[PDB]
């Protein structure tokens, strides 16, 4: 089959890390969170996926055509001059999804998931109308569309409003397949694919809910980034307890790369994932952290729950917490405590952050 | 000579360390405060000293009667069964001040100096009045008792405990020393030496100042301690340099016990005295702290500007700043935060002290 994914919307949300990454490349337990989508649809059954992009295209091409070797099916690009919300990326490629006369998958790239591409076009033959949605049932996270469906039949009969959600406690999953009908019904006028056309499609009748499985996050923010990276090691840990690295001075759930050594005496607690090459000196207290490519933390240092972008270097007795999230190849001095801040890439803190704060 | 120690009572500002060990026996720079105050009294030629009890005299006058026969000079004490304040002593101890025509030292408990008895007392035979105090240089005026200090000779005109209108800048150093007739003058009824002993002194011209050589400081406040002991740890690089430990990783002045010892990879910072039987481990930044006997800071610690107590267990990846006192046996659990925190004695820290507050 086929497989659209909307890969080129900014990032805004998740700042510090996609000011020089793109959102989807931004590497996510020692892989970028595309790579993850595109396996998992490498191995379900799509053999040629379509990635729409408007920003940065440059080096999603660089490891987009060192990639599909990789794999073995198609990638191809949908690539545009103005960025067309998220719906036009089904109304320029229309002339591609539009050959055959089946559904395909529209996925997006921030979440993170366990795939059903076997229950998604089983369930998607079931239902016999057009448009069949990933829900999953949630308490906090409403940020995404209420949804009013019954039971077994799932036909969606109410959608999407975003506060005060007494009516559903189940959101969308952002991962959806469509028949080439809705494929040609919309503009290439910039839109949103869930606020202005599904409403239509809830009106018409065409919309049904799955509910999935269970481990379901968006890493749209670096909040849940992290929420979503525990899930994931707990996740991984069930099925394949082979790749957790295993050792004395680590704790639970760990993802450290071949290329990244531990120095001794460190205290790598849970849900840390320690991207390649970093570099960790001895006696480093590191819980609930992602530290990506390259970065190095100096030693006596204690990191809870941060992540440490691209050749980040954190000095001595450095104490980092509350989320704080450092962009690419920035320099902590020795002794500073950092709560909170956001740093923005290529920068040096000279001083300690004792709150919520972003520094540029 | 004789020498009167009013020692206080208490201790209220600097409570978390006198709330277990009294302010003349909490070690400043690894010996007690009164301790200090009494081998400069054997120095100077006193024959036996007189201090003024009122609270906890069991470990205090233990103590006395302990040293009584190592510095040679008969340490007698004044008990109180309640207190009498800053001039009650003066007039219960009428009689064994009376005994002989000759001056005596009157010595604020909590002063820390680089004392001039000699100078002070052979001041004060050159104008022989009732009372010839030492003063020192001060940039806040208005927490203590300022003079008006003439020309070459140093006559009291005025003396006001908080002047509120700036009528001058020097101050008591907290040392006197005073002639037998002022001693039937007030009675034993509880009052304060300064309001009105020596404001009805300089009605006369009986009060006399000796400007001080510098370094004087009142270790009142543990802010005013760890100034203090700043300053006497220059004294004693000025001084004498090889009682500071210096060695490779030690940065700045460092007094350290013989008894206490100190891992590898730590970095002792500017202004630290360590007190006796401290143990200390590797991989710490101690910067600006005092140690007190037998406490224990565990691995990858920062500590600076901070008082750990007798017996603490100070837990590993812990961060102590901003003045943070912690009274006896306090357990510091890991990974914690204190900025600020006062901790009462015999108290197990499992939260971080985001703020500076009391802990009780
Ligand atoms: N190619 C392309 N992709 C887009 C565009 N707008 C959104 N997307 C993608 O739509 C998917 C989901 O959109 P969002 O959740 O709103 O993420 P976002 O566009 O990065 O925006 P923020 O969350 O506000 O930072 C993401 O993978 C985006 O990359 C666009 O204009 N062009
Ligand atoms: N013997 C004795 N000396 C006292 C007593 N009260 C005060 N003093 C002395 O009075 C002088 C001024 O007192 P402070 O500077 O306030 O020190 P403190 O008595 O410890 O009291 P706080 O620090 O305020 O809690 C100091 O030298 C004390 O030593 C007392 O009740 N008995």
């Amino acid at each position: 089959m086929k497989a659209l994914i909307l890969v080129g919307g900014y990032g805004t949300r998740l700042r510090p890390l996609t000011l020089s990454t793109p959102k989807p490349l931004v590497d996510f337990c020692n892989k970028p969170i595309l790579l993850h989508q595109v396996e998992a649809l490498a191995a379900a059954g799509v053999d040629h996926v379509i990635l729409a992009v408007s920003y940065m295209s440059q080096v999603l091409e660089k490891e987009m055509k060192a990639q599909e070797q990789r794999l073995g099916i198609r990638i191809s690009m949908s690539h545009e001059e103005e960025p067309l919300g998220t719906a036009g990326p089904l109304a320029l490629a229309r002339d591609l999804l539009s050959e055959t006369a089946d559904p395909f998958f529209v996925l997006n790239s921030d979440v993170i998931c366990d795939f059903p591409f076997q229950a998604m076009v089983q369930f998607h033959r079931h239902h016999g109308q057009e448009g069949s949605i990933l829900v999953t049932k949630v308490e906090e996270p409403s940020k995404y569309g209420v949804v009013v469906c019954e039971a077994d039949t799932g036909r969606i009969h109410r959608f999407v409003e975003k506060p005060q959600v007494f009516v559903s406690n189940k959101i969308n999953a952002g991962m959806y397949i469509l028949s080439p009908a809705v494929l040609q019904r919309i503009q290439l006028q910039p839109t949103s694919i869930e606020k202005e056309v599904f409403p239509i499609m809830a009106k018409e009748g065409q919309l049904y809910a799955m509910e999935l499985q269970g481990f379901w996050m968006d890493i749209g923010q670096p909040k849940d980034f992290l929420t979503g990276m525990c899930l994931f090691l707990q996740s991984l840990r069930q099925k394949q307890p082979e790749r957790l690295c295993s050792g004395p001075g680590i704790v639970g759930n760990v993802l450290v790369d071949p290329s990244a050594r531990i120095g001794q005496n460190c205290s790598i607690g849970p849900n840390v994932s320690l991207g390649p090459g970093v570099v960790v000196e001895d006696g480093v207290c590191i819980r609930r952290c992602t530290v990506l490519r390259d970065a190095r933390i100096r030693s006596h240092s204690w990191l809870e729950s941060c992540i440490v972008g691209w050749r980040c270097r954190v000095g001595q007795w450095v104490r980092m917490e509350n989320v704080t999230v450092l962009g690419e190849d920035v320099i902590v001095n020795d002794e500073l405590y950092l709560n909170g801040a956001s740093v923005l890439p290529h920068k040096s803190i000279g001083e300690s952050v004792p709150e919520p704060r972003i520094i540029m």
